[PDB]
């Protein structure tokens, strides 16, 4: 079955860790971070990997019951999966699909129906995923609020990601940290059944990102959102199964108002791309361009510099 | 070029209508109301009507800069495109691609950042689409917030959705009404450019809805929230341009672990589904089932009932 990349365009397209669409393609260099996304992650025959699942606006949300922390206006959730049954700890996955993959404090709402009148209420809420109660892996999130007694126990509540934020007091742009997972089941604990980190490995080559800007909802976070593969591309492989028949699959990207080539890149057959460049560059592209796959190539198959 | 609809699974699939994933699919009369969606329409061969876009991320979205209010808490937003272009209201479409279809009061956030030195800000905020001051067609809408002083003109703000209220009567679920288009231009002018009004068409049949509920904000809403497509069909349909040999697609939905058809289905050219059913009704489906496109057939193919 041949293999193949969607036709939609870059802007047509969605972040894979955040539920944003994406704006533009960049590299840069990884440096002292090792780049370990566990959202976004598939390989190009379409098995899901780290904490990966199909749905581009389930990233970054959190479904359960809550209840209040006394005399403050946090409250802990208890996780529930994607569609209210129990969230299974022993399934051999780092954290609940979905779950945020970056240390930063996502705001957001939480909502929540009383299900014997169908009263409803909804609040601003941050969940702080470098805290230590941020515990997901153990099925234990604690979200800060704007309230201390509008959310009963035993209801379904769920939390909707909108933005991130950052305490201006302090040095800016110091967070989120995009390259730094959280530790899904809190101090001291240790991340398991992780998406590997992902790095060039041939001369003169960077990684590719399909990148957005998160919305900031306070002080001066550092907005940019990498992501190694459109959502769009993590549903395209999981359905179409096309087996791969190398390691590296050579992708075109094309302006079909010429059909001329403008870069190729390497399509990695375990769920990332690199290009032949060094530095940090917003690559300069039509809107209407497009990734087209060409033809399988090996490991050592040097790509005409970006 | 052969049709195809998507293999992922019913809650693998995203609402069209509003940025949540689909729950279940669910079938009823409507000669009750008018059914004509705006968002989530599409043909077969992949042609968007109405106010459709291919982000499941901007689906109720609105971006543009905002204006206050004197004296008051309210924001006029100058709506821009999705992309931040600008918004043209002589084109021929409904209204800005992604706008709410239903009247309805709908609560999200309001987010802006300052370029110079990457400050943000973020404050609730709610749209009435039965409101005077809702006219995306005219290329404005009016949203209440908690704030008076917070906001830059001239700079790009987004509205991000993340549920709906209920308020200004003691009366429950009286609100959302799902089946009501906002007035895009408000008292200026009615409603044109629509998709059209879909209703079953042979003895016996009625329409398919694929159904989430939407997150409730205050009061007492009705969450049910159905849509004719989901979203991956829209992108899929979009992408694939297969040519429709007939205007009826015969559908049938699949276990795929015992391989048995738990029932089938018209799926028409114009973008919607109909079923043999006479009553309301709450389909029992195996989570794993998906639908399978079979063939093209005539106008006089009678389904069997489900
Ligand atoms: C039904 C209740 O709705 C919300 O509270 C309402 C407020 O949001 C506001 O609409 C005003 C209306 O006068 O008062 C409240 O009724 C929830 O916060 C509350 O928990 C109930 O579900």
């Amino acid at each position: 079955k041949p293999f193949t990349v969607p036709i939609l365009t870059v802007e047509e397209m969605t972040n894979s860790r955040f539920p944003i669409p994406l704006e533009k393609l960049f590299t840069g260099p990884s440096g002292a971070f090792v780049v370990q996304p566990q959202n976004g992650r598939c390989t190009t025959d379409g098995v899901l990997l780290g904490t990966t699942q199909l749905s581009p606006v389930n990233i970054c949300t959190f479904r359960g019951d809550v209840t209040h922390i006394a005399g403050t206006q946090e409250y802990t959730m208890n996780l529930a999966s994607q569609n209210w049954n129990n969230y299974d700890p022993t399934e051999e996955i780092p954290a609940p699909l979905g779950t945020p993959d970056f240390v930063g404090k996502i705001q957001g709402v939480l909502t929540q129906t009383t299900r014997g009148d169908g009263s409803t209420r909804g609040h601003k809420a941050t969940v702080s995923t470098g805290s230590v109660h941020f515990t997901p892996k153990l099925g234990s999130v604690q979200f800060s609020t704007d309230t201390s007694n509008d959310f009963e126990t035993g209801q379904n509540t769920k939390f909707t990601p909108v933005g991130v934020v950052q305490d201006g007091s302090t040095t800016h742009q110091n967070e989120p940290q995009q390259w730094v997972l959280p530790d899904y089941s809190g101090r001291d604990s240790h991340n398991v059944h992780l998406a590997p980190a992902v790095a060039p490995t041939f001369p003169g080559e960077q990684l590719l990102f399909f990148r957005s800007t998160m919305p900031g909802c306070s002080g001066y976070p550092n907005m940019n959102l990498d992501c190694l593969l459109p959502q769009e591309w993590v549903q395209h492989f999981y359905q179409e199964a096309a087996p791969a028949q190398s390691d590296v699959a050579l992708l075109r990207f094309v302006n079909p108002d010429t059909g001329r080539v403008l870069f190729e890149c390497k399509l990695h057959k375990s769920g990332y791309v690199t290009v032949a460049h060094t530095g940090q560059h917003d690559l300069v592209i039509p809107p209407n361009g497009y990734f087209r796959f060409d033809s399988w190539v090996n490991q050592f198959y040097t790509l005409a510099p970006m």
